[PDB]
Protein backbone atom coordinates (compact mmCIF):
# COMPACT_ATOMS: atom_id res chain seq x y z
CA UNK A 1 0.00 0.00 0.00
CA UNK A 2 1.93 3.15 -1.36
CA UNK A 3 0.64 6.30 -1.11
CA UNK A 4 1.61 7.72 -4.67
CA UNK A 5 -0.56 5.16 -6.42
CA UNK A 6 -4.24 5.84 -5.56
CA UNK A 7 -4.67 2.24 -6.68
CA UNK A 8 -2.63 0.33 -3.79
CA UNK A 9 -4.69 2.70 -1.64
CA UNK A 10 -7.85 2.31 -2.65
CA UNK A 11 -7.66 -1.63 -2.34
CA UNK A 12 -10.14 -2.85 0.44
CA UNK A 13 -8.10 -6.10 0.77
CA UNK A 14 -4.79 -4.36 1.55
CA UNK A 15 -6.25 -1.77 3.69
CA UNK A 16 -7.75 -4.33 5.44
CA UNK A 17 -4.33 -6.20 5.69
CA UNK A 18 -2.62 -2.99 6.83
CA UNK A 19 -5.18 -2.88 9.71
CA UNK A 20 -4.30 -6.24 10.48
CA UNK A 21 -0.84 -5.26 11.31
CA UNK A 22 -1.93 -2.77 13.61
CA UNK A 23 -3.30 -4.92 15.89
CA UNK A 24 0.18 -5.63 17.00
CA UNK A 25 1.35 -2.04 17.34
CA UNK A 26 -1.73 -1.25 19.16
CA UNK A 27 -0.85 -4.60 21.33
CA UNK A 28 2.15 -3.63 22.05
CA UNK A 29 1.57 -0.18 23.51
CA UNK A 30 -1.75 -1.26 25.78
CA UNK A 31 1.35 -3.87 26.98
CA UNK A 32 3.55 -0.61 27.82
CA UNK A 33 1.14 1.50 29.26
CA UNK A 34 0.30 -1.43 31.47
CA UNK A 35 3.59 -1.30 33.76
CA UNK A 36 2.12 2.04 35.42
CA UNK A 37 -0.68 2.98 37.81
CA UNK A 38 -3.88 4.96 36.34
CA UNK A 39 -2.83 8.24 36.90
CA UNK A 40 -6.06 10.16 37.42
CA UNK A 41 -4.33 13.52 38.18
CA UNK A 42 -2.78 13.55 34.69
CA UNK A 43 -5.87 13.37 32.30
CA UNK A 44 -7.81 16.03 34.96
CA UNK A 45 -7.80 19.17 33.48
CA UNK A 46 -5.73 22.54 35.06
CA UNK A 47 -4.84 20.27 38.09
CA UNK A 48 -3.76 22.20 40.85
CA UNK A 49 -0.22 20.92 41.82
CA UNK A 50 0.05 20.07 37.55
CA UNK A 51 -0.38 23.58 36.51
CA UNK A 52 0.99 25.25 33.28
CA UNK A 53 0.80 29.14 32.86
CA UNK A 54 -0.95 30.73 30.13
CA UNK A 55 -2.17 26.95 29.18
CA UNK A 56 -5.66 25.50 29.65
CA UNK A 57 -6.35 21.31 29.78
CA UNK A 58 -4.31 18.19 31.29
CA UNK A 59 -1.13 17.33 31.83
CA UNK A 60 -1.92 14.66 28.96
CA UNK A 61 -3.34 17.82 26.87
CA UNK A 62 -0.24 19.73 27.73
CA UNK A 63 1.70 16.89 26.80
CA UNK A 64 -0.19 15.80 23.45
CA UNK A 65 -0.04 19.49 21.95
CA UNK A 66 3.82 19.43 22.36
CA UNK A 67 4.34 16.14 21.02
CA UNK A 68 2.02 17.38 18.08
CA UNK A 69 4.16 19.91 16.95
CA UNK A 70 7.54 18.10 17.51
CA UNK A 71 5.67 15.72 14.61
CA UNK A 72 4.21 18.17 12.99
CA UNK A 73 7.82 19.60 12.18
CA UNK A 74 8.49 16.11 10.28
CA UNK A 75 5.20 16.34 8.43
CA UNK A 76 3.38 13.94 10.35
CA UNK A 77 -0.36 15.45 9.63
CA UNK A 78 0.77 16.50 6.17
CA UNK A 79 -0.11 13.09 5.72
CA UNK A 80 -4.09 11.68 5.07
CA UNK A 81 -3.47 8.76 7.13
CA UNK A 82 -2.65 11.08 10.07
CA UNK A 83 -5.23 13.02 12.22
CA UNK A 84 -4.27 15.22 14.55
CA UNK A 85 -5.99 15.63 18.12
CA UNK A 86 -5.67 19.44 18.03
CA UNK A 87 -5.61 20.21 14.34
CA UNK A 88 -6.27 24.24 14.04
CA UNK A 89 -3.12 24.52 16.17
CA UNK A 90 -0.10 23.25 14.36
CA UNK A 91 1.78 25.38 12.01
CA UNK A 92 3.25 24.85 8.29
CA UNK A 93 6.86 23.10 8.65
CA UNK A 94 10.38 24.39 7.63
CA UNK A 95 10.48 21.39 5.25
CA UNK A 96 9.52 21.17 1.26
CA UNK A 97 6.47 19.36 0.72
CA UNK A 98 5.78 15.65 -0.65
CA UNK A 99 3.20 16.35 -2.76
CA UNK A 100 0.87 13.19 -1.90
CA UNK A 101 -1.37 12.99 -4.97
CA UNK A 102 -5.48 13.08 -4.04
CA UNK A 103 -7.17 9.88 -2.86
CA UNK A 104 -9.81 11.01 -0.44
CA UNK A 105 -12.45 13.79 -1.19
CA UNK A 106 -11.06 17.26 0.15
CA UNK A 107 -13.03 17.36 2.93
CA UNK A 108 -11.64 14.42 4.20
CA UNK A 109 -9.26 16.17 6.97
CA UNK A 110 -12.69 17.68 8.78
CA UNK A 111 -13.64 13.81 9.68
CA UNK A 112 -12.28 13.78 13.23
CA UNK A 113 -13.11 11.93 16.23
CA UNK A 114 -9.83 12.56 18.29
CA UNK A 115 -12.17 14.27 20.65
CA UNK A 116 -14.23 10.67 21.33
CA UNK A 117 -11.35 8.45 21.13
CA UNK A 118 -9.60 10.82 23.42
CA UNK A 119 -12.52 10.47 25.87
CA UNK A 120 -12.87 6.92 25.58
CA UNK A 121 -9.16 6.19 25.84
CA UNK A 122 -9.10 8.03 29.38
CA UNK A 123 -12.35 6.75 30.49
CA UNK A 124 -12.99 3.29 28.85
CA UNK A 125 -9.59 1.69 27.60
CA UNK A 126 -7.57 3.15 30.68
CA UNK A 127 -8.78 1.12 34.06
CA UNK A 128 -8.85 -2.11 31.55
CA UNK A 129 -5.17 -1.66 30.73
CA UNK A 130 -3.38 -0.45 33.83
CA UNK A 131 -2.14 -2.62 36.52
CA UNK A 132 -2.80 -0.88 40.03
CA UNK A 133 -5.37 2.32 41.03
CA UNK A 134 -3.85 5.98 42.01
CA UNK A 135 -0.93 8.35 40.77
CA UNK A 136 2.20 7.29 40.05
CA UNK A 137 3.59 10.89 41.29
CA UNK A 138 6.86 10.56 39.30
CA UNK A 139 5.70 8.27 36.15
CA UNK A 140 3.10 11.12 35.12
CA UNK A 141 5.55 12.32 32.04
CA UNK A 142 5.87 8.23 32.03
CA UNK A 143 2.45 7.63 31.74
CA UNK A 144 1.85 10.62 29.59
CA UNK A 145 4.17 9.35 26.66
CA UNK A 146 2.71 6.57 26.84
CA UNK A 147 -0.96 7.25 26.33
CA UNK A 148 -0.05 9.48 23.34
CA UNK A 149 1.14 6.74 21.47
CA UNK A 150 -2.07 4.63 22.21
CA UNK A 151 -3.35 7.42 21.12
CA UNK A 152 -1.93 8.04 17.56
CA UNK A 153 -2.15 4.49 17.14
CA UNK A 154 -5.90 4.14 17.88
CA UNK A 155 -6.37 7.44 15.80
CA UNK A 156 -4.68 6.43 12.44
CA UNK A 157 -6.57 2.83 12.23
CA UNK A 158 -9.88 4.37 13.51
CA UNK A 159 -9.41 6.73 10.88
CA UNK A 160 -8.71 4.79 8.54
CA UNK A 161 -12.50 4.33 7.99
CA UNK A 162 -11.76 7.12 5.56
CA UNK A 163 -10.23 4.77 2.90
CA UNK A 164 -12.32 1.87 3.38
CA UNK A 165 -14.86 4.35 2.97
CA UNK A 166 -13.60 5.71 -0.06
CA UNK A 167 -13.43 2.57 -1.45
CA UNK A 168 -16.58 0.42 -1.13
CA UNK A 169 -18.49 3.62 -2.58
CA UNK A 170 -16.32 2.95 -5.80
CA UNK A 171 -17.46 -0.96 -5.83
CA UNK A 172 -20.99 0.73 -6.20
CA UNK A 173 -21.52 4.51 -7.03
CA UNK A 174 -25.39 3.77 -7.70
CA UNK A 175 -26.11 2.17 -4.53
CA UNK A 176 -24.03 4.55 -2.30
CA UNK A 177 -25.35 7.62 -3.94
CA UNK A 178 -29.22 6.58 -3.53
CA UNK A 179 -28.50 5.62 -0.07
CA UNK A 180 -26.56 8.98 0.47
CA UNK A 181 -28.93 10.95 -1.12
CA UNK A 182 -32.09 9.00 1.22
CA UNK A 183 -29.67 10.16 4.14
CA UNK A 184 -30.51 6.62 5.23
CA UNK A 185 -28.28 5.33 8.38
CA UNK A 186 -28.98 2.30 9.07
CA UNK A 187 -29.58 1.66 5.29
CA UNK A 188 -25.21 2.56 4.54
CA UNK A 189 -24.68 0.79 7.99
CA UNK A 190 -25.89 -2.48 6.99
CA UNK A 191 -24.53 -2.14 3.84
CA UNK A 192 -20.79 -1.97 5.27
CA UNK A 193 -20.53 -3.77 8.02
CA UNK A 194 -19.19 -6.87 7.79
CA UNK A 195 -19.71 -9.06 11.31
CA UNK A 196 -17.56 -12.20 9.13
CA UNK A 197 -14.54 -10.04 8.76
CA UNK A 198 -15.04 -8.25 12.64
CA UNK A 199 -15.79 -11.77 13.78
CA UNK A 200 -11.99 -13.22 12.76
CA UNK A 201 -10.46 -10.06 14.24
CA UNK A 202 -11.44 -10.62 17.70
CA UNK A 203 -10.38 -14.24 17.65
CA UNK A 204 -6.99 -13.42 16.44
CA UNK A 205 -6.92 -10.60 18.78
CA UNK A 206 -7.83 -13.40 21.54
CA UNK A 207 -4.21 -15.31 20.46
CA UNK A 208 -1.97 -12.50 20.20
CA UNK A 209 -2.77 -11.14 23.38
CA UNK A 210 -1.81 -14.67 25.40
CA UNK A 211 1.64 -15.12 23.19
CA UNK A 212 2.31 -11.32 23.58
CA UNK A 213 1.09 -10.68 26.26
CA UNK A 214 3.01 -13.39 28.41
CA UNK A 215 6.88 -13.45 29.35
CA UNK A 216 7.93 -16.45 27.01
CA UNK A 217 10.16 -18.01 29.66
CA UNK A 218 3.45 -11.78 33.89
CA UNK A 219 0.49 -11.19 32.05
CA UNK A 220 0.58 -7.38 30.98
CA UNK A 221 -2.93 -7.63 28.80
CA UNK A 222 -5.61 -9.03 29.57
CA UNK A 223 -7.24 -11.01 26.31
CA UNK A 224 -10.78 -10.54 27.12
CA UNK A 225 -10.27 -7.07 27.93
CA UNK A 226 -8.55 -6.32 24.92
CA UNK A 227 -11.43 -7.84 22.74
CA UNK A 228 -13.66 -5.83 24.94
CA UNK A 229 -11.74 -2.97 23.80
CA UNK A 230 -12.37 -3.43 19.88
CA UNK A 231 -15.18 -4.45 20.12
CA UNK A 232 -17.12 -2.18 21.88
CA UNK A 233 -14.71 0.58 20.77
CA UNK A 234 -12.00 0.13 17.71
CA UNK A 235 -14.59 -1.05 15.80
CA UNK A 236 -18.13 0.43 16.50
CA UNK A 237 -16.16 4.12 16.06
CA UNK A 238 -14.12 3.18 12.80
CA UNK A 239 -18.00 2.37 11.36
CA UNK A 240 -18.88 6.06 12.69
CA UNK A 241 -16.62 7.40 10.58
CA UNK A 242 -17.27 5.14 7.76
CA UNK A 243 -21.17 7.03 7.71
CA UNK A 244 -20.00 10.24 8.00
CA UNK A 245 -17.52 10.28 5.38
CA UNK A 246 -20.04 8.31 2.98
CA UNK A 247 -23.17 10.93 3.64
CA UNK A 248 -20.63 14.29 2.65
CA UNK A 249 -19.40 11.60 -0.11
CA UNK A 250 -21.99 13.90 -2.59
CA UNK A 251 -20.77 17.38 -1.64
CA UNK A 252 -19.83 20.27 -3.98
CA UNK B 1 -16.75 -14.30 65.82
CA UNK B 2 -20.89 -13.63 67.73
CA UNK B 3 -22.57 -10.27 67.01
CA UNK B 4 -23.95 -9.82 70.57
CA UNK B 5 -20.62 -10.03 72.21
CA UNK B 6 -18.65 -6.89 70.68
CA UNK B 7 -15.26 -7.80 71.79
CA UNK B 8 -15.35 -11.32 69.80
CA UNK B 9 -16.29 -9.14 66.49
CA UNK B 10 -13.42 -6.44 67.20
CA UNK B 11 -10.71 -9.02 67.66
CA UNK B 12 -8.51 -9.17 64.63
CA UNK B 13 -7.99 -12.80 63.98
CA UNK B 14 -11.55 -13.34 64.00
CA UNK B 15 -11.86 -10.90 61.04
CA UNK B 16 -9.48 -12.48 59.20
CA UNK B 17 -10.80 -16.11 59.99
CA UNK B 18 -14.44 -14.83 59.05
CA UNK B 19 -13.11 -13.23 55.65
CA UNK B 20 -11.12 -16.34 54.59
CA UNK B 21 -14.49 -18.36 54.85
CA UNK B 22 -15.97 -16.05 52.80
CA UNK B 23 -12.92 -17.19 49.95
CA UNK B 24 -14.85 -20.33 49.33
CA UNK B 25 -18.05 -18.79 49.21
CA UNK B 26 -17.15 -16.13 46.22
CA UNK B 27 -15.08 -19.03 44.28
CA UNK B 28 -18.68 -20.75 44.51
CA UNK B 29 -21.08 -17.93 43.81
CA UNK B 30 -18.40 -17.44 40.59
CA UNK B 31 -18.43 -20.99 39.52
CA UNK B 32 -22.18 -20.64 39.22
CA UNK B 33 -22.15 -17.54 37.44
CA UNK B 34 -19.58 -19.06 35.28
CA UNK B 35 -22.25 -21.34 33.80
CA UNK B 36 -24.03 -18.51 31.63
CA UNK B 37 -22.74 -15.58 28.79
CA UNK B 38 -21.36 -12.07 29.73
CA UNK B 39 -24.86 -11.34 28.41
CA UNK B 40 -24.63 -7.76 28.32
CA UNK B 41 -28.53 -6.30 27.72
CA UNK B 42 -28.97 -7.61 31.43
CA UNK B 43 -27.04 -4.59 32.54
CA UNK B 44 -27.60 -2.01 29.97
CA UNK B 45 -29.78 0.55 31.40
CA UNK B 46 -33.45 0.76 30.44
CA UNK B 47 -32.65 -1.25 27.55
CA UNK B 48 -35.71 -1.08 24.80
CA UNK B 49 -36.97 -5.07 24.74
CA UNK B 50 -36.86 -5.33 28.60
CA UNK B 51 -38.30 -2.20 29.44
CA UNK B 52 -40.05 -1.66 33.03
CA UNK B 53 -43.03 0.25 33.70
CA UNK B 54 -42.42 3.25 36.11
CA UNK B 55 -38.23 2.38 36.69
CA UNK B 56 -35.33 3.57 34.84
CA UNK B 57 -32.16 1.15 35.46
CA UNK B 58 -31.59 -2.27 34.40
CA UNK B 59 -32.81 -5.67 34.56
CA UNK B 60 -29.96 -6.10 37.02
CA UNK B 61 -30.95 -3.30 39.04
CA UNK B 62 -34.62 -4.07 38.73
CA UNK B 63 -33.77 -8.01 39.68
CA UNK B 64 -31.49 -6.41 42.85
CA UNK B 65 -34.04 -4.06 43.72
CA UNK B 66 -37.01 -6.51 44.43
CA UNK B 67 -34.33 -8.89 46.01
CA UNK B 68 -33.58 -6.22 48.22
CA UNK B 69 -37.02 -5.65 49.59
CA UNK B 70 -37.34 -9.72 49.94
CA UNK B 71 -34.58 -9.96 52.42
CA UNK B 72 -35.09 -6.61 53.56
CA UNK B 73 -38.85 -7.77 55.07
CA UNK B 74 -36.60 -10.76 56.22
CA UNK B 75 -34.14 -8.25 58.44
CA UNK B 76 -31.06 -7.80 56.39
CA UNK B 77 -30.04 -5.19 56.55
CA UNK B 78 -30.25 -4.13 60.44
CA UNK B 79 -27.05 -5.91 60.80
CA UNK B 80 -23.54 -4.25 60.82
CA UNK B 81 -22.26 -6.55 58.52
CA UNK B 82 -24.89 -6.22 55.77
CA UNK B 83 -24.99 -2.78 53.65
CA UNK B 84 -27.40 -2.72 50.93
CA UNK B 85 -27.29 -1.50 47.09
CA UNK B 86 -30.27 1.07 47.55
CA UNK B 87 -29.88 1.91 51.16
CA UNK B 88 -32.94 4.41 50.94
CA UNK B 89 -35.03 2.45 48.85
CA UNK B 90 -35.62 -0.08 52.34
CA UNK B 91 -38.26 -0.04 54.49
CA UNK B 92 -38.20 -1.38 57.60
CA UNK B 93 -39.26 -4.75 58.54
CA UNK B 94 -42.71 -6.00 60.08
CA UNK B 95 -40.65 -8.14 62.55
CA UNK B 96 -39.67 -7.70 66.40
CA UNK B 97 -36.29 -6.27 65.37
CA UNK B 98 -33.19 -7.83 67.24
CA UNK B 99 -31.42 -5.75 69.36
CA UNK B 100 -27.22 -5.51 68.48
CA UNK B 101 -25.18 -3.96 70.59
CA UNK B 102 -23.19 -0.85 69.32
CA UNK B 103 -19.76 -2.35 67.64
CA UNK B 104 -19.26 0.06 65.12
CA UNK B 105 -19.68 4.02 65.39
CA UNK B 106 -22.98 5.57 64.57
CA UNK B 107 -22.13 7.19 60.80
CA UNK B 108 -21.34 3.48 60.04
CA UNK B 109 -24.45 2.84 57.38
CA UNK B 110 -23.26 5.80 55.37
CA UNK B 111 -20.03 3.81 54.69
CA UNK B 112 -21.18 2.82 51.42
CA UNK B 113 -18.78 1.72 48.27
CA UNK B 114 -21.83 -0.39 46.50
CA UNK B 115 -21.74 1.82 43.22
CA UNK B 116 -18.26 1.48 42.31
CA UNK B 117 -18.61 -2.48 43.61
CA UNK B 118 -21.31 -2.67 41.18
CA UNK B 119 -19.92 -0.79 38.35
CA UNK B 120 -16.19 -3.06 38.80
CA UNK B 121 -18.05 -5.88 38.56
CA UNK B 122 -20.01 -5.29 35.83
CA UNK B 123 -16.83 -3.76 33.87
CA UNK B 124 -14.27 -6.08 35.60
CA UNK B 125 -15.53 -9.19 36.76
CA UNK B 126 -17.86 -10.18 34.90
CA UNK B 127 -15.68 -10.71 31.47
CA UNK B 128 -13.12 -12.41 33.59
CA UNK B 129 -15.90 -14.88 34.92
CA UNK B 130 -18.56 -15.94 32.41
CA UNK B 131 -17.70 -18.30 29.92
CA UNK B 132 -18.67 -17.39 26.22
CA UNK B 133 -19.06 -13.88 24.66
CA UNK B 134 -23.07 -12.74 24.21
CA UNK B 135 -26.90 -12.72 25.08
CA UNK B 136 -28.62 -15.54 26.45
CA UNK B 137 -32.52 -13.80 25.76
CA UNK B 138 -33.48 -17.16 27.70
CA UNK B 139 -31.26 -16.92 30.80
CA UNK B 140 -30.97 -13.14 31.81
CA UNK B 141 -33.08 -13.91 35.12
CA UNK B 142 -30.99 -16.78 35.95
CA UNK B 143 -27.57 -14.31 35.38
CA UNK B 144 -29.12 -12.05 37.27
CA UNK B 145 -30.28 -13.62 40.43
CA UNK B 146 -26.55 -15.18 39.98
CA UNK B 147 -25.06 -11.90 39.81
CA UNK B 148 -26.49 -11.00 42.69
CA UNK B 149 -25.58 -13.36 44.38
CA UNK B 150 -21.90 -12.76 43.52
CA UNK B 151 -22.75 -8.85 44.53
CA UNK B 152 -24.04 -9.38 48.22
CA UNK B 153 -20.78 -11.60 48.83
CA UNK B 154 -18.53 -9.30 47.65
CA UNK B 155 -20.30 -6.57 48.84
CA UNK B 156 -20.42 -8.26 52.87
CA UNK B 157 -16.48 -8.73 52.53
CA UNK B 158 -15.38 -5.40 51.09
CA UNK B 159 -17.98 -3.57 53.74
CA UNK B 160 -15.92 -5.50 56.48
CA UNK B 161 -13.42 -3.21 56.14
CA UNK B 162 -15.41 -1.11 58.71
CA UNK B 163 -14.80 -3.86 61.09
CA UNK B 164 -10.80 -3.62 60.80
CA UNK B 165 -10.70 -0.34 60.77
CA UNK B 166 -12.40 -0.01 63.86
CA UNK B 167 -10.31 -3.01 65.45
CA UNK B 168 -6.56 -0.92 64.35
CA UNK B 169 -8.23 2.51 65.76
CA UNK B 170 -8.73 0.41 69.10
CA UNK B 171 -5.67 -1.03 69.41
CA UNK B 172 -3.46 2.42 69.02
CA UNK B 173 -5.99 5.32 69.39
CA UNK B 174 -3.43 8.07 69.62
CA UNK B 175 -1.49 7.36 66.62
CA UNK B 176 -4.31 7.17 64.29
CA UNK B 177 -5.89 10.27 65.85
CA UNK B 178 -2.73 12.05 64.85
CA UNK B 179 -3.29 10.52 61.49
CA UNK B 180 -6.96 11.35 60.99
CA UNK B 181 -6.85 14.70 62.60
CA UNK B 182 -4.02 15.33 59.70
CA UNK B 183 -6.52 13.80 56.90
CA UNK B 184 -3.30 11.97 56.48
CA UNK B 185 -4.13 9.48 53.83
CA UNK B 186 -0.97 7.86 52.51
CA UNK B 187 -0.11 7.43 56.38
CA UNK B 188 -2.76 5.36 57.28
CA UNK B 189 -2.81 3.81 54.42
CA UNK B 190 0.29 1.81 54.57
CA UNK B 191 -0.14 1.82 58.62
CA UNK B 192 -2.67 -0.36 57.96
CA UNK B 193 -1.52 -2.34 55.10
CA UNK B 194 -0.10 -5.86 56.11
CA UNK B 195 1.55 -7.34 52.88
CA UNK B 196 2.12 -10.56 54.10
CA UNK B 197 -1.05 -11.33 55.01
CA UNK B 198 -3.09 -10.14 51.66
CA UNK B 199 0.02 -11.78 50.04
CA UNK B 200 -0.99 -14.91 51.75
CA UNK B 201 -4.29 -14.84 51.01
CA UNK B 202 -3.60 -14.81 47.15
CA UNK B 203 -1.55 -17.93 47.92
CA UNK B 204 -4.49 -20.15 48.92
CA UNK B 205 -6.74 -18.77 46.43
CA UNK B 206 -5.09 -20.22 43.55
CA UNK B 207 -4.61 -23.26 45.28
CA UNK B 208 -8.27 -22.86 45.99
CA UNK B 209 -9.26 -22.57 42.62
CA UNK B 210 -7.37 -25.45 40.97
CA UNK B 211 -9.31 -27.91 43.39
CA UNK B 212 -12.88 -26.21 43.27
CA UNK B 213 -12.08 -24.88 39.72
CA UNK B 214 -12.13 -28.53 38.05
CA UNK B 215 -14.36 -31.73 38.42
CA UNK B 216 -12.36 -34.32 40.30
CA UNK B 217 -13.84 -36.60 38.41
CA UNK B 218 -13.81 -28.34 32.59
CA UNK B 219 -12.18 -25.36 34.36
CA UNK B 220 -14.88 -22.82 35.59
CA UNK B 221 -12.49 -20.91 36.70
CA UNK B 222 -8.66 -20.24 36.40
CA UNK B 223 -6.48 -19.29 39.61
CA UNK B 224 -5.06 -16.08 37.88
CA UNK B 225 -8.31 -14.35 37.20
CA UNK B 226 -9.42 -15.24 40.47
CA UNK B 227 -5.86 -13.91 41.91
CA UNK B 228 -6.31 -10.66 39.80
CA UNK B 229 -10.05 -10.32 40.91
CA UNK B 230 -9.05 -9.91 44.69
CA UNK B 231 -5.76 -8.15 44.24
CA UNK B 232 -7.09 -5.54 41.54
CA UNK B 233 -10.58 -4.64 43.33
CA UNK B 234 -11.03 -6.87 46.42
CA UNK B 235 -8.43 -6.10 48.78
CA UNK B 236 -8.17 -2.65 47.14
CA UNK B 237 -11.99 -1.72 47.77
CA UNK B 238 -11.77 -3.10 51.28
CA UNK B 239 -8.88 -0.69 52.12
CA UNK B 240 -10.23 2.17 50.54
CA UNK B 241 -13.50 1.38 52.76
CA UNK B 242 -11.49 1.33 55.97
CA UNK B 243 -9.79 4.72 55.34
CA UNK B 244 -12.80 6.30 55.04
CA UNK B 245 -14.31 4.86 57.91
CA UNK B 246 -10.85 6.34 59.57
CA UNK B 247 -11.27 9.40 58.65
CA UNK B 248 -14.51 10.31 59.92
CA UNK B 249 -14.03 8.58 63.53
CA UNK B 250 -13.75 11.24 65.29
CA UNK B 251 -17.26 13.08 64.39
CA UNK B 252 -19.23 14.67 67.31
O1 LIG C 1 -14.89 -3.55 6.17
C1 LIG C 1 -13.99 -3.30 6.98
O2 LIG C 1 -13.00 -4.03 7.13
C2 LIG C 1 -14.12 -2.02 7.84
C3 LIG C 1 -13.33 -2.11 9.15
C4 LIG C 1 -14.09 -2.84 10.24
C5 LIG C 1 -13.15 -2.83 11.44
O3 LIG C 1 -13.45 -2.15 12.43
O4 LIG C 1 -12.11 -3.54 11.33
C6 LIG C 1 -14.37 -4.29 9.87
C7 LIG C 1 -15.58 -4.69 9.36
C8 LIG C 1 -16.61 -3.72 8.80
O5 LIG C 1 -17.86 -4.07 9.34
C9 LIG C 1 -16.22 -2.26 9.08
C10 LIG C 1 -15.42 -2.08 10.41
O6 LIG C 1 -15.50 -1.69 8.01
O1 LIG D 1 -5.56 -6.23 57.72
C1 LIG D 1 -6.59 -6.73 57.27
O2 LIG D 1 -6.94 -7.86 57.58
C2 LIG D 1 -7.48 -5.93 56.30
C3 LIG D 1 -8.08 -6.71 55.12
C4 LIG D 1 -7.17 -6.77 53.91
C5 LIG D 1 -7.86 -7.48 52.74
O3 LIG D 1 -8.41 -6.82 51.83
O4 LIG D 1 -7.82 -8.72 52.78
C6 LIG D 1 -5.95 -7.58 54.30
C7 LIG D 1 -4.79 -7.00 54.71
C8 LIG D 1 -4.64 -5.52 55.02
O5 LIG D 1 -3.52 -5.07 54.29
C9 LIG D 1 -5.96 -4.80 54.70
C10 LIG D 1 -6.75 -5.36 53.49
O6 LIG D 1 -6.78 -4.78 55.86
N1 LIG E 1 4.73 8.92 6.39
C1 LIG E 1 4.98 10.37 6.37
C2 LIG E 1 4.18 11.06 7.49
C3 LIG E 1 4.58 10.70 8.91
C4 LIG E 1 5.62 11.38 9.57
C5 LIG E 1 5.96 11.09 10.89
C6 LIG E 1 5.25 10.12 11.58
O1 LIG E 1 5.54 9.85 12.90
C7 LIG E 1 4.22 9.42 10.94
C8 LIG E 1 3.90 9.72 9.62
C9 LIG E 1 6.48 10.60 6.54
O2 LIG E 1 7.13 9.78 7.23
O3 LIG E 1 7.01 11.56 5.95
N1 LIG F 1 -27.69 -12.58 60.46
C1 LIG F 1 -28.98 -11.84 60.56
C2 LIG F 1 -29.17 -10.90 59.34
C3 LIG F 1 -29.25 -11.54 57.95
C4 LIG F 1 -30.49 -11.71 57.32
C5 LIG F 1 -30.60 -12.21 56.01
C6 LIG F 1 -29.46 -12.54 55.30
O1 LIG F 1 -29.60 -12.99 54.00
C7 LIG F 1 -28.20 -12.39 55.89
C8 LIG F 1 -28.10 -11.88 57.23
C9 LIG F 1 -30.12 -12.85 60.67
O2 LIG F 1 -30.20 -13.71 59.77
O3 LIG F 1 -30.84 -12.84 61.70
Amino acid sequence: MDFTKPETVLNLQNIRDELVRMEDSIIFKFIERSHFATCPSVYEANHPGLEIPNFKGSFLDWALSNLEIAHSRIRRFESPDETPFFPDKIQKSFLPSINYPQILAPYAPEVNYNDKIKKVYIEKIIPLISKRDGDDKNNFGSVATRDIECLQSLSRRIHFGKFVAEAKFQSDIPLYTKLIKSKDVEGIMKNITNSAVEEKILERLTKKAEVYGVDPTERRITPEYLVKIYKEIVIPITKEVEVEYLLRRLEE
